């Protein structure tokens, strides 16, 4: 007879090689074989042998064609021969196959201040590299937009390395990639950047997390700890207590040696054991310190339990399936409380309904049996095991069982015949490389396979994620009778994926009995990869070796990473299983595939009224509903059989089936290639952060694959001898500072240490007749301090030194030959600065000689009730007209920034002078690429306000329904300067929508949202946010044509009458000149024309306020910021005009001179929104007059000898001349000679103390000490009042800026309290002063208050300084004083 098999995987992978497996037996004569692949044109010879005598268990290679959408085929089998032949048909699915795409984020944990280091990696379904294209990179913030994008990346071998510096604002949150490429669809990935706080505890505390109830003593290990990691002494208290229904006690205790608490609590005060239960301990536990009454909390409930045993199933034994006389084995898992192994115990097991097992465990409650399952006919046959002891405490409370109890409910497996083939599962991971011995066990009747023969075969075979790999054949002797074992002996390789599927089966002489199971195999990538360091340990600033070596002629991408980012987030991205499991169809479920059922009809249901006479007594047929045979145990590995052989049960009808570290930065990212067998040396430069350095790499081949290290190489650098020094950031003049050296030993010999600084005449120091040699050992450190006098000015610096004599064997014992001398000095700054508050005096002039020269003196006078030794005389000199404001463009203005327009400073100007540069025939590639790079940081730092409605608001902090003005401003601004960053249209669209339903039409004008922008133009409000609605529209490069423009020009049109304001009628100005007009314009300009402030040789207009015109209620004044906006728009509508006559150049003059007297040392003239339209009005006035040449020389003199003679040409037309005079009284004269416009500035830099002596914008600040200790206050208290006594309408956003006292700090938990408590809009900290930024001030009187800390200490501390002013309105300003507590 013929017996034959077909064993192929249901779902085939399009174009890549699958294996058939036949299995021919039986047979004498010889035959000839052939199996088909019928595709929809081709046939596929998977077999054309010449099958010869019998046993033909072949299983051979073919090639899948490859196929764009799911489509199924069908496989032809034919037996030809001399005698009987088979003809045969199953069916399978040839399935598409997409290829993949991984994202390797290095450093999984982000921070402001770093750089984003992609790796695109493109694979095939089977792990190699293909060339792939993307178009569509980029990444995408919290808010959802864009930042930033790459365009046609195209890769080099299979992988992509890309950069992206992260500015050091960097919004917390988590960012997004999308890779788009030509073959895969999207390479999403996350970030988890956040925002790096650092608090200065860090507490540490392991429950149980588990209690009895028969417990007396609950042990608490707790401990905390610094920043630094050093011992914090204090005062823990712990109180611990639990509701009842429907007791509390508490212990404290003392730390200092090292840092822990043991903290004993007795529960005999609670009633354990006892009606007052809640299944719940509280535990709340706080650590203070002696000197700061700051305090940690940290609170957690610890779980109560009754259940003192358990026993379980251990789900990987234990098949669902019992066999006819083959014994099943049952294996329960006993724990205790939480989770441990048991000693000695009896478990129970009932078979039915009687106690059979009474099994003894092995020591670690891994208890076996063995049921006998011989003459078992049921069908259900559920095993229940008990842990039956009447002596434990069991007192369960869901009204449960009185003793553990597990129960497990099993099938019937069938076979015809009678036989059956069991496999014994393995519950570990197995390695690769090692020939393994799963083993079978089997029964073989008789009546089966026939007797007289003590032979039989079992073929076998594997499956790893869609084909067949590793057949076999084993053979047994059957020397007993029917029943044993016997061994597998699988060959483990990395050829084998995870989830590696196993299939034994016989087929017998009508029956093929059939097992599996789903073995879990390592993960090893059939690649090798042996990365590894030259040197484990090393100093700070060695050369580290690195030496790795792979497949040849491999490209190989390396990393290095501080590890301690994986004790915070201990899940990196390219891990060895997010590869596998990134694979399609890994592992075969059943046969519905793509839509396609591929099961044959079922077979005829027999019919169960036809009884048998096969012992004695009639019978009648019976199928279980649910049970268990060869079908099933295949149909779910997934292969498919055409056997002629039985392998499914019958059936019969009715009856149915129915962040706490400084990390530091990867310091190499390299890509390299591997030459010859690999031999490869990275060489870098490790960085100064003491940290571990654990090393992996991603190591690709065209020929072979990749294989991802396993265990990562570490790396350890650390300093033998460490130093360091704590100061605070500034000082006061003629201020002991106490100095404090903490110098350490690690070495494992005690030693000696000498430290000395180095004396200077700068600064003097106090002698404080201190000398003692301390014979500090391994682990400890010293805390040599010194006084030190604040004698100086500016900056000083402070060097230590060391000389290490040690004698390292103890004290006594001499060093001899052990060491020589270690040196470790470390530099640290001061900057001490005069008491008082800083003052500035500038004086800016225009000079526009033809052939002639100007002899201006300098009047400069210092004020009286001046501080000694604060000041300075500067004098600036330019080349250009927009000339200074090209080094200073990210500090163009000494005030704090933060809100939404106070940031569009920095970048709203930029592409107006930049336009200005390139018009000029005067653009460079590097000042180009400057000018990017501020726009560019810029817009990240102004992204962060965007809300998801699209509007813009500042505060980002306080989000109030957005301001229909900023988000005009950030739109104007973004459109303008999209020509060279990347900018969002998105964003752009989203903002522009905004605006669309901003209608809010008070009869014909529209209204804008927010109440802090517009607070001086009154009831003017909406005609004045219509008027820079309509210029933003018209400089954003948009037509008259749109229903907005339309709409503003339309109610901008009927205001003649009415708007009789001048900070109105320089808006309508503007817009009417940018709507270029011939009558309107010219009429409105010789209107305002009239109402013109004349000076010597300079002309402009002033605010006009009638209301209230006064000099004593805060208006004295006389630079008010609100002018030199309405002039900056009066310039650029005269300059924007038909054609400048020669009687308007001299208007232009005129208007200019007095503008650009209203500069500052570092170019912003009054504030943002002033001096961005200066800066514009500027620019455009500028492109008007231009030399070629410009031959300028400036001279200074004074009565005594000529200081300085400087040149300006073209080269020297861009860089700034600055000049010192050497005497702050003198008696001094420039000259200026040539042809040519050029800018001369005098500025005047000192320092007043404090001076309230006059009604002015009253602040008022005063404190309190909390933990004032022998002198100084470890924590102080500020507590400020502000208050308005101005004759204004309302007042506008204004900062009050607190400059600490000496060495202290900011409380960032009481800075944070301001913030979220709704009286402060922004809080900040920066160079010991603190903004806080309050949206308004009315007359009644608002107080503060917030705490500060103490770093380092220091004596004799003066005063400190509160300094108020409105942002927008500088004039309106008040001082106050502040003093220590104590
Ligand atoms: C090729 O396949 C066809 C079915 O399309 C079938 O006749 C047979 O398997 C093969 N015939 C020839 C002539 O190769
Ligand atoms: C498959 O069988 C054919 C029969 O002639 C044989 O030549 C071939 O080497 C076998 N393997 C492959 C991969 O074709
Ligand atoms: C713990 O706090 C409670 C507060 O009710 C107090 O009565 C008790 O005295 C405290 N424990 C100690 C040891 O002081
Ligand atoms: C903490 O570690 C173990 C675990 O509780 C304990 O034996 C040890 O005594 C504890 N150490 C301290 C300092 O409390
Ligand atoms: C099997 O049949 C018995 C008969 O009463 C029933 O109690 C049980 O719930 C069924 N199922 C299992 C898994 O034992
Ligand atoms: C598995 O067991 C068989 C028993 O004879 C032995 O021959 C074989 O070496 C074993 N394989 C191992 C331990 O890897
Ligand atoms: C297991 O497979 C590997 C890879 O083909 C081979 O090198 C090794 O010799 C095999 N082991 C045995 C025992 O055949
Ligand atoms: C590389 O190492 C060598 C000696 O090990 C030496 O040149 C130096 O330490 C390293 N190179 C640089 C540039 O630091
Ligand atoms: C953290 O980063 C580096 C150390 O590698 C250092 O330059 C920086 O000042 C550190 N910052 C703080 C707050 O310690
Ligand atoms: C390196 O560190 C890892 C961290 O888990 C560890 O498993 C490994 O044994 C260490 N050593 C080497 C040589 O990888
Ligand atoms: C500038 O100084 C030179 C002398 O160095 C003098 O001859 C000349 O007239 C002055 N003026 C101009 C416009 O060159
Ligand atoms: C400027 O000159 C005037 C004389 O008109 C004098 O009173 C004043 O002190 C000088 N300095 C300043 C800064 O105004
Ligand atoms: C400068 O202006 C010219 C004039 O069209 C333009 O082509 C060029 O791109 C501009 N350069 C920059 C850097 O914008
Ligand atoms: C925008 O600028 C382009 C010049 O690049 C100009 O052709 C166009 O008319 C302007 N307006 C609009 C609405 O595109
Ligand atoms: C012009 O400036 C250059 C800059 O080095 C230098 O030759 C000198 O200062 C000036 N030469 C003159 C004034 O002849
Ligand atoms: C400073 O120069 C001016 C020039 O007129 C004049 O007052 C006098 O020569 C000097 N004054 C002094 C030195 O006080
Ligand atoms: C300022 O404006 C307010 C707006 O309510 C109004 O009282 C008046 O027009 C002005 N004067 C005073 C004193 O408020």
């Amino acid at each position: 007879k013929v017996q034959y098999a077909l064993t192929i995987p249901a779902l085939l992978k399009s174009g890549e090689t699958q294996r058939a497996c036949v299995n021919l037996i039986g047979y004498h004569q010889p035959l000839a074989l052939s199996v088909v692949l019928e595709h929809q044109r081709v046939n596929i010879s998977i077999f054309s042998e010449k099958v010869q005598p019998p046993h033909y268990f072949k299983c051979n290679k073919f090639m899948v064609p490859t196929v764009i959408t799911n489509a199924p085929d069908f496989v032809t089998l034919s037996v030809s021969g001399g005698g009987e032949d088979i003809k045969d048909r199953k069916a399978v699915v040839i399935a598409p196959l997409n290829t993949i795409c991984l994202i390797q984020m290095d450093k999984p944990v982000y921070k402001p201040g770093c750089k984003v280091r992609f790796r695109l990696i493109s694979l095939n379904t089977m792990l190699l590299p293909i060339s792939e294209k993307y178009t569509a990179v980029y990444l995408e913030d919290p808010s959802g937009s864009r930042i930033a994008q790459w365009q046609n990346q195209e890769s080099v071998g299979g992988v992509v390395q890309l950069e992206f510096p992260l500015i050091s604002d960097a919004a917390p949150g988590s960012y997004t990639i999308t890779a788009e490429g030509e073959s895969c669809e999207s390479a999403r990935q996350g970030f988890t950047v956040d925002e790096y706080i650092l608090p200065r505890f860090s507490v540490i505390v392991d429950p149980p997390n588990t209690i009895s109830i028969l417990d007396d003593i609950l042990t608490l290990n707790v401990s905390a700890i610094y920043t630094y990691g050093q011992p914090v002494p204090g005062s823990v208290t712990i109180k611990c207590c639990r509701e009842a229904s429907s007791i509390c006690t508490n212990i404290t205790g003392e730390l200092g040696p090292d840092g822990a608490f043991y903290g004993v609590v007795s529960l005999l005060p609670f009633q354990m054991g006892q009606s007052g239960f809640q299944m719940s301990l509280g535990v709340a536990l706080t650590v203070t310190e002696e000197g700061t009454g700051i305090q940690v909390t940290h609170q957690f409930f610890i779980m109560i339990t009754s259940q003192l045993a358990t026993l379980i199933f251990d789900y990987d034994a234990l098949k669902e399936f019992y066999k006819r006389g083959i014994p099943y084995l049952v294996k329960v898992i006993l724990t205790d409380a939480n989770d441990n192994p048991m000693a000695n115990e009896q478990v129970e097991v009932e078979l039915a309904g009687k106690t059979i097992g009474a099994v003894l465990t092995d020591k670690e409650g891994r208890a076996e049996y063995a049921i006998d399952t011989s003459s078992f006919v049921q069908e259900n046959f559920t095993v229940v095991v008990s842990y039956e002891n009447p002596h434990q405490c069991y007192y369960t409370e869901w009204e449960g069982p009185d003793f553990p109890t597990a129960q497990h409910f099993v099938m019937r497996f069938y076979s015809e015949t009678g036989s059956f083939l069991d496999i014994q599962g393995s519950s570990v991971e197995l390695n690769c490389g090692q020939v393994h011995n799963i083993s079978v066990r089997y029964i073989l009747s008789l009546d089966g396979m026939g007797e007289g023969a003590t032979t039989a075969t079992f073929y076998y075979l594997a499956m790893s994620r869609a084909k067949i790999v590793q057949h076999g054949q084993r053979d047994v002797h059957l020397n007993q009778s029917k029943s044993g074992l016997f061994n597998i002996g699988l060959n483990v390789t990395s050829d084998l994926a995870p989830g590696a599927e196993l299939i034994v089966y016989c087929i017998l002489d009508l029956e093929l009995i059939a097992d599996t199971i789903s073995l879990d195999i390592e993960k090893c990538f059939q690649n090798q990869v042996s990365l590894s360091f030259s040197d484990d340990l090393g100093p700070t600033a060695s050369n580290v070796s690195l030496n790795l070596s792979a497949a040849p002629g491999s490209l190989c991408g390396v990393k290095v990473i501080d590890s301690s980012l994986l004790l915070i987030n201990p899940y990196e991205s390219l891990s060895a299983s997010g590869v596998y499991y990134s694979i399609p169809y890994l592992s075969l479920f059943g046969y519905n595939y793509g839509g396609f059922n591929l099961e044959e009809p079922e077979p005829p249901c027999e019919d169960p009224n036809t009884v048998i006479f096969c012992k004695g007594r009639y019978y009648l047929p019976v199928s279980s509903s649910t049970e268990g045979d060869t079908y099933q145990n295949l149909r779910r590995v997934g292969l498919v059989l055409g056997t002629s052989s039985k392998i499914r049960k019958p059936v019969v009808c009715g009856m149915e089936a129915k962040l706490r570290k400084n990390f530091s930065e990867t310091f190499l990212w390299r890509l390299v290639s591997v030459d010859s067998e690999g031999q490869n040396t990275i060489t870098e430069t490790v960085p100064d952060t003491i940290t571990k350095w654990q090393g992996s790499m991603f190591c690709v081949s065209e020929k072979e694959g990749f294989g991802i290290t396993k265990y990562s190489a570490n790396f350890t650098s650390f300093l033998p001898f460490f130093v360091e020094l704590s100061l605070p950031y500034s000082l006061t003049r003629e201020e002991i500072l106490v100095m404090k050296a903490f110098v350490s030993n690690y070495l494992e010999e005690c030693i000696k240490i000498i430290v000395t600084l180095q004396p200077s005449a700068d600064f003097e120091v106090i002698p404080q007749d201190v000398k003692q040699d301390q014979c500090i050992c391994s682990g400890g450190r010293s805390s040599y301090s010194w006084n030190i006098i604040a004698s100086s000015l500016g900056r000083i610096s402070f060097i230590v030194s060391a000389e290490t004599t040690h004698i390292g064997a103890s004290c006594d014992g001499p060093s001899d030959q052990s060491q020589s001398t270690r040196k470790d000095t470390v530099i640290q700054t001061i900057l001490v600065q005069p008491e008082g508050i800083r003052k500035e005096e500038t004086s800016s002039n225009l000079v526009c000689v033809e052939d002639s020269n100007v002899e201006m003196p300098i009047n400069l006078t210092l004020p009286e009730n001046i501080v000694q030794g604060s000041a300075s005389a500067f004098v600036t000199f330019v080349g250009d007209v927009l000339g200074l404001p090209l080094s200073n463009l990210q500090n163009l203005l000494q005030m704090p920034y933060g809100c939404g327009e106070q940031n569009l400073a920095r970048m709203a100007p930029i592409p107006y002078v930049l336009e200005y540069l390139n018009n000029t025939n005067q653009l460079t590639d590097e000042l180009l690429q400057t000018a990017v790079q501020f726009l560019n940081e810029g817009y990240y730092r102004q992204l962060r306000y965007k809300l998801p409605s699209g509007a813009y608001d500042a505060f980002w902090s306080s989000p109030s329904d957005g301001s229909s003005w900023l988000s005009a401003y950030t739109f104007k601004t973004f459109e303008k300067a999209k020509k060279y960053i990347y900018v969002d249209g998105k964003i752009q669209q989203q903002t522009l929508l905004y605006l669309q339903t901003s209608q809010k039409l008070d009869n014909g004008c529209f209204k804008a949202e927010g109440n802090l922008f517009m607070r001086q133009c009154g009831q003017e409000r909406d005609l004045c946010f219509t008027a820079y609605l309509a210029i933003a529209l018209l400089e954003s490069n948009y037509s008259s044509g749109m229903t907005l423009l339309d709409d503003a020009l339309g109610c901008l049109e009927a205001a003649m009458s009415s708007a009789s304001t001048l900070y109105f009628k320089s808006y309508t100005v503007y817009v009417f000149t940018l709507v270029q007009n011939w009558e309107i314009r010219n009429t409105l300009l010789n209107e305002l024309k009239s109402k013109v402030v004349s000076e010597r040789g300079t002309l402009h207009w002033e605010r006009e306020d009638k209301l209230g015109q006064e000099g004593i209620p805060l208006y004295y004044p006389n630079y008010s910021p609100a002018e030199v906006e309405i002039t900056a728009y009066m310039l650029l509508s005269i300059a924007k005009g038909s054609d400048p006559t020669h009687d308007d150049l001299t208007y232009m003059a005129q208007i200019s001179v007095w503008l650009i007297q209203q500069q500052n040392s570092y170019g912003g003239f009054r504030s943002t929104q002033d001096t961005v339209v200066a800066l514009q009005a500027l620019a455009f006035y500028a492109q008007l007059l231009f030399k070629s040449n410009a031959h300028h020389n400036v001279f200074l003199r004074s009565e005594y000898g000529d200081v300085g003679q400087l040149n300006l040409s073209e080269h020297n037309r861009l860089v700034v001349q600055r000049l010192q005079l050497p005497e702050v009284s003198g008696n001094y004269s420039i000259s200026i000679n040539g042809t040519g416009c050029c800018l001369v500035q005098s500025t005047i830099r000192y320092n007043i103390p404090v001076p309230k002596e006059n009604s002015a914008f009253y602040v008022a600040a005063d404190s309190v000490s909390k933990n004032c200790l022998n002198g100084v206050a470890y924590t102080i208290t500020i507590t400020v009042s502000v208050s308005y006594r101005g004759l204004r309408n309302e007042t506008n956003m204004v900062i009050i800026d607190i400059q600490m006292l000496s060495g202290y700090q900011a409380d960032y938990p009481s800075l944070r309290q301001l913030e979220n408590s709704q009286q402060v809009s922004k809080t900040e900290e920066q160079d010991n002063h603190v903004f806080l930024y309050l949206n308004a001030v009315p007359l009644k009187t608002i107080q503060l208050s917030f705490k500060v800390l103490i770093g380092s200490r220091v004596l004799n501390v003066k005063s400190a300084s509160v300094y108020v002013y409105d942002y927008y309105e500088t004039g309106e300003n008040g001082f106050a004083s502040y003093s220590q507590p104590c």
